[PDB]
């Protein structure tokens, strides 16, 4: 029944939809195209921010450590970085400007401090994640183009690693409340997961959007009274200029929550 409704909600859109969800009460998942890769887009800011928390356990104050900003750093859009030009800011402020506000020059320093994209899917392959995979630095890294392996991930991966990152053993547990704080003091994803989901609830996110109207979201949810929730919700659409379709995110959030 609720994989008829997905099915629906897909064929109704117009658009490829893949989710994942996993229940922590009974371990039990709810699967969509949870295989087929879907380009990650800002989301993955999620493991470029885990890959410098995980750097820092044997390396002392590494979140304290200064990164100059430029004018020619600046791209498409850095609502944090652009107010920092000709100052410094620590590894911690660039991780929370990249996870809360989604500045992709944040995003770019914490891809370079750790040695560029390839070793960022490194930090993957070190936490048993075999699908995700970075090629490019933002923002071209959300061309989203159908058919490009580069830049993405499949949900059920993605879904996997989420969990180990905020909730099991894949970071040290400092390390991993920090990324929870971070995800949980999000700014900008009102309008997707969130959206489908009661108002009273917890909730963990990181967005993301592109090409061909590619509407991303990940998500860590804590009901009151309740076991967590990790869901993964990734939307692409046909038309290389499409808009944006949180709603659809939104939409499959309610189908797999209640
Ligand atoms: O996915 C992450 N981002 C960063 C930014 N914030 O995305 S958000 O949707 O999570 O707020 C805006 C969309 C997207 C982005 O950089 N914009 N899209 C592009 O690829 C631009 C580069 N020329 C098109």
């Amino acid at each position: 029944d609720v994989q008829q409704k997905l099915a629906e909600l897909e064929r109704q859109s117009g658009g490829r939809l893949g989710v994942a969800l996993i229940n922590t009460a009974d371990n039990s998942q709810i699967l969509y195209r949870a295989d087929e890769r879907f380009a990650m887009c800002s989301t993955s800011k999620v493991m470029a921010a885990a890959a410098v928390l995980k750097k820092s356990e044997s390396e002392p104050n590494l979140l304290n450590q200064r990164v100059e900003i430029k004018k020619s750093d600046l791209v498409n859009y850095n609502p944090i970085a652009e107010k920092h030009v000709n100052g410094t800011m620590s590894l911690a402020e660039l991780s929370a400007a990249a996870l809360q506000y989604s500045d992709n020059v944040a995003m770019n320093k914490l891809i370079a401090h750790v040695g560029g994209p390839a070793s960022v899917t490194a930090f993957a392959r070190q936490l048993g994640d075999e699908t995700f995979r970075l090629d490019r630095t933002e923002p071209t890294l959300n061309t989203a183009i159908p058919g490009d392996p580069r830049d993405t991930t499949s949900p059920r991966a993605m879904a996997q690693t989420l969990r180990n990152l905020t909730l099991g053993k894949a970071l040290g547990d400092s390390q991993r409340a920090q990324l929870v704080t971070w995800m949980k003091g999000n700014t900008t994803g009102a309008a997707s997961i969130q959206a489908g989901l009661p108002a009273s609830w917890v909730v963990g996110d990181k967005t993301g959007s592109g090409g061909y109207g590619t509407t991303n979201d990940i998500a860590v949810i804590w009901p009151k009274d309740r076991a967590p929730l990790i869901l993964v919700t990734y939307f692409t659409q046909p038309q290389p200029k499409a808009e944006s379709r949180r709603d659809v995110l939104a939409s499959a959030a309610k189908i797999v929550t209640d």
